[PDB]
């Protein structure tokens, strides 16, 4: 019963120490322009808004109509819908990424560093995802929680190398383009929902999807000024990661049953619409045009071979009755179209 | 509305570089003697063992019995079985706290090394922890969801500062305390429950704490040998931790609106003999004793003040109608003798 693992050789500390200053030195800048655009916790929304008050006299009846609504909702939506809720919910796994940076960690668990203190409001933010989804999920009887809790389990064991190399050029790069995966994977879900006939679910995804973008703005924000900065350390980052392949944070998914979960699940994602091989190149492409990656002037040898590299992939990528019926344990093996 | 904060300044890497290395080359010890104390995942019990089946006919009955339960249950009793599921909901953190130790974090975030594999498996077990509270006290219908998770939102994004310095030695001691204190916890939430009329809840909190009592096990051992090799760095090490005061992970607490939050909560907890003043010292009693500090041998006149200090202070700490009612947003206002 051993879950999938990471297939290449692990690689720390890709960036010069003599250069973790910048970040050091970019303290009170990330004050003024990444911390100006949080939400203080009296303002946001909370899960308890989406799902039925169980101190109402209308609980049972709540409870009642959300799961009447589900039964109309087919199960290759809810595998999507439980494989985007597994991903929120291995969430420590992320953070601990985040700290692997070397000029950007939280290096007390309550640093007060600009740095630190974006980390763990992010963080904080990102919890309420899982615990929303899986409250939903567990009212909607129409899958297989202990089979899900199982994945998760397995999943923040196995965790996850994106490759960042405790570099915050790799890391913040990777997170700017998961942020605007999630953002579409979760947009979709909520378009989907409301055609479904289901009001209150697509607030539920929606809601999600909206802090993802406030992430996104932040995350691609800092990679431009340090465009700005340094383009010929970022523009080296960005080709390294692409040269790499950007892996997703749930690759590594494991039931106990099926070998391929992650691949399985994202054909699922892909034949639905929800997120497909054409976003992937979408957000890379959105990434190459924000970061102005085509205009950057006086870059080394090593530099413009990065910066051709990256700027001639998007449309690469793009040119690139079938699929059968496969069992999943989400949903008590009932099975779906791959 | 600003959360308490850390009142000190925050120090980093107290232990020596040239010192990483003891860990390092400690990779297959703790193969051999902290990762074979480790539950297979498929042996491993869900939150869904222990909560109403929502894909079952019985859903309903299930529900409304836990409810009728719950209402026999005192509140003051809530704002406990509350504190510590918020507490276990700030897991990121406590992940966040393993992965800043200097010669046993997890680099990449699936680094295979028997540290990075250890912090990843304890992870996960710790989730479901949260995750059964949570759903547990949803279902009740006692409690204000909304405002217990704000209180959450509020405490991932404030964080803690263990003064761990970024060392093993202080980090491993640190948690070695708090394993056991939780176990304490979670065991008397447990045994009360019993006769409160309620034998399914008694089973939610024995099972998390014969989790705690596991990873006790691991920390003590890893520290047991700590001992072994370096008696004069250790003494030295336990010692610093009692002098600053060990301070507990969700002592940062804050919901909005009560100033002191953790404090009031700790003394309810005080008052029904969930956990004492007398639990902390019998901590550092069994701790002390565990680990022998009265029989080492051999150590600096630095290490020998240490060594005194620790051996001396158990007994110190225990010699040390009244407590008035008080409102807790937890519990929509209502009162609990504090
Ligand atoms: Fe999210
Ligand atoms: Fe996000
Ligand atoms: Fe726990
Ligand atoms: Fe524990």
């Amino acid at each position: 019963f051993m879950p999938p693992r990471e297939v290449h050789v692990q690689v720390t500390h890709s960036m010069p120490p003599q250069k973790i200053e910048i970040f050091k030195s970019l303290d009170n800048w990330a004050e003024e322009n990444i911390l100006v655009h949080l939400k203080p916790v009296e303002k946001c929304w909370q899960p308890q808004d989406f799902l039925p008050d169980p101190a109402s006299d209308g609980f049972d009846e709540q409870v009642r109509e959300l799961r009447e609504r589900a039964k109309e909702i087919p199960d290759d939506y809810f595998v999507v819908l439980v494989g985007d809720m597994i991903t929120e919910e291995a969430l420590p796994t992320y953070q601990t990424m985040l700290n692997t940076l070397d000029g950007v960690r939280d290096e007390t668990g309550a640093s007060p560093t600009s740095w630190a203190i974006w980390t763990r409001a992010w963080t904080a933010e990102e919890n309420r995802h899982g615990d929303l989804l899986n409250k939903y999920l567990y009212l909607s009887g129409r899958v297989d929680m202990r089979q899900i809790e199982k994945t998760i389990q397995y999943l923040i064991g196995s965790g996850m190398d994106p490759r960042t190399e405790n570099s915050p050029y790799l890391g913040f790069i990777y997170t700017s383009f998961q942020e605007r995966a999630t953002f579409i994977s979760h947009g979709n879900t909520a378009r989907q929902a409301k055609e479904h006939g289901d009001i209150k679910l697509a607030q539920i995804c929606g809601t999600i999807a909206a802090d993802e973008k406030r992430h996104e703005t932040a995350y691609t924000k800092i990679v431009e000024k340090l465009f700005e900065i340094d383009p010929d350390g970022t523009v080296l980052a960005f080709a390294d990661m692409m040269r790499k392949k950007i892996s997703m944070p749930a690759h590594l998914m494991y039931d106990g049953r099926d070998d391929n979960l992650f691949d399985h699940f994202s054909a699922v994602a892909q034949r639905l619409g929800v997120y497909t091989a054409k976003d992937y190149a979408d957000i890379l492409e959105f990434l190459v045009g924000r970061w102005k990656v085509d205009k950057l002037t006086g870059l080394s040898a090593e530099g413009q071979k990065a910066q051709d590299y990256v700027c001639r992939l998007p449309p690469r990528i793009r040119r690139l009755k079938e699929a059968p019926t496969m069992p999943f344990s989400w949903i008590f093996d009932r099975q779906v179209k791959l």
